[PDB]
């Protein structure tokens, strides 16, 4: 499963949305580099416009892809899950506002690596946030304290994201995550690490659809 | 001067600095791509190890890389300011700990647009987040709120870092920024808007000094 | 490309320079046998004496005959552009004093390597190591840093040059290279790796002209 | 003494050692010119893998191979005391880790010049750059400071040996030599002068044995 991503991996991000009745999708097509622990994905909106701001859906959006130094590649859930993969599944609770629930299949299909995903919002605010589009299009650094459930034979991670509004306020995403393999067998379960996750989210200038170039970096720490 | 940066830019970065007596320096290297915003840049202590701790060095390791949108395109001083460059002088003060005093010269020497520097801090605590190292390596979104400074023929800015500490708390680096040309030639001298710049922080994992890996993306923004 | 050099390669290095106004020039032969990494030239001062410490000039004095190990030959722009060449140019900026500027191209006429370098030195201060000759005549070692240029389809590449001084000082030589392909064809670009130099700086008793004996052991590594 | 060396003479170098505990053996040959104050030698751990770096044991691995200038030959205490030789005696203390204590008889033994030594090195960190194998297989230029020893009929020689740490640091190793004649014969002892010393360290790409191919140049000077 590891040394499916020693090279440069394509990825290809498949979106069904629903937040508050609003059903939309993105294509996300990229490449990872587990070795460098670098995402470069774009997502296109693919029904018109994005009913959520695009911040809101980078985690929804292959930790897989993360760069686990050579000692704690014993706690790596995520690649020893491939290529029959993982469910990532979450509830991105966000604070003064509604959630998204997730539901992930990350997966080699062929040469490439997968995230088919599900995701419905319901509660959110019109006049909130995420509906209102009040986010800025930016993203933080992040730690994704991960945990094995030895109960589900995977793991569960939690973190709150840091989505900065545009009069200088802090809209928090709880997530509460848990990842267990599709796979007939062996998964690596870990001890307590993190991700430390960073992204810069960014525009191709010469495209016309929304959309989001995200460019994201993931070391696995915490395990002196 | 904005036609220097339509290709891809060649950077160097060349800091010598002084955090509390402990002199240090670092060559960086990388390339700037205007177009898109995104700076691509190795950071090597050729001293030795870095007695700071890198994220303290992303502001002062070239915001003429910068993407501006075509609306704005008038209010771009750093790249008005080139091929003879600007003067970016700093002064970062870190919350409750000690402050660097920049003063840097960004200019091209060349094909390769060049970031001379010379920093200094002082009143670290040694017990403190910087002296300490208590930062995380990552780096997180931030506003460079920008403003004409009409007299000096250049600009000024102001924003504070947001550095993730490894405890949970946030080092609070405040930035007050200046910029005035190196050039006799008139600049452009802006209206009130801002960078939206957005940074990731890797690790060349095949590289054995102490080093920083800077991909940063950099929007110019604040005007409609 | 890179089977021109399994064997013993003649080499003619031919440098025009002027440095603070005085015009020189040197005729260097001898042979590069990349299979070793090693390089055998003796360098004649053809307008007499060297107005420079002939130190300052090894560096500008035919990367192409690093050894790469097997495992990286992927990696090895200098030979894949043979035998069309590439075009070396630096800019060696001595610390505390001027700079070299060259250009050189490096590519074979006929069996023969041949590296025509124009060096052009400014800004030096008479009193200083470089015009007051109070550089040692030796040389150490060096890691030659090599990055890709996807740009240029060629390579950057960084490192300084230490420079003992009589007195016990070290001379530092920040060298900031630049190769880009003089044919059309596609080249190895590498992944970061550098070059091991190392020189050792001897003079033919038997030569009564301003001269250097170089013998240079160059190894490329940084990839695993 | 002196006109043993004129031609190239044959070396033979031979160690057996302990450092830590570590017993090793290394068989050195080459040849050695005086006149051009070169060494050719290739050395050969004969216990199979040399437990500390190559560069560590270069100034254990000739001086009588210098070359004297016409005008300090009156000071070339190396070559006088030959055939019968002399017993190099040194402490190489690596800063902040052990020592080498080293005893050497360089003497001709036909017409071969033997350099048959004994090494003890103790207390080294094992997680240090010497037994960690920190140091990266290359050698810089030093100034051997030699001072006489009347009271040993011989030279006491002291300089700091800069090793190339892997992280671009430099392990310093601190020679303290101390020469005395093997015979009974008359020493020329010398005026405060230096030897300047350049190496370049290489492989045998031929070679499958744990090995070290030495060029050095070798020149006396600090007398006008």
């Amino acid at each position: 499963g590891e040394e499916l991503f020693t090279g440069v991996v394509p990825i290809l991000v498949e979106l069904d949305g629903d937040v508050n009745g609003h059903k939309f999708s993105v294509s996300g097509e990229g490449e990872g580099d587990a070795t460098y622990g670098k995402l470069t994905l774009k997502f296109i909106c693919t029904t018109g416009k994005l009913p959520v701001p695009w911040p809101t859906l980078v985690t929804t959006f292959v930790q897989c892809f993360s760069r686990y130094p050579d000692h704690m590649k014993q706690h790596d859930f995520f690649k020893s899950a491939m290529p029959e993969g993982y469910v990532q599944e979450r509830t991105i609770s966000f604070k003064d506002d509604g959630n998204y629930k997730t539901r992930a299949e990350v997966k080699f299909e062929g040469d490439t690596l997968v995230n088919r995903i599900e995701l419905k919002g319901i509660d959110f605010k019109e006049d909130g946030n995420i509906l209102g589009h009040k986010l800025e299009y930016n993203y933080n650094s992040h730690n994704v304290y991960i945990t094995a459930d030895k109960q589900k034979n995977g793991i569960k991670a939690n973190f709150k994201i840091r989505h900065n509004i545009e009069d200088g306020s802090v809209q928090l995403a709880d997530h509460y995550q848990q990842n267990t393999p599709i796979g007939d067998g062996p998964v690596l379960l870990p001890d307590n690490h993190y991700l430390s996750t960073q992204s810069a989210l960014s525009k191709d200038p010469n495209e016309k659809r929304d959309h989001m170039v995200l460019l994201e970096f993931v070391t696995a720490a915490g395990i002196t």
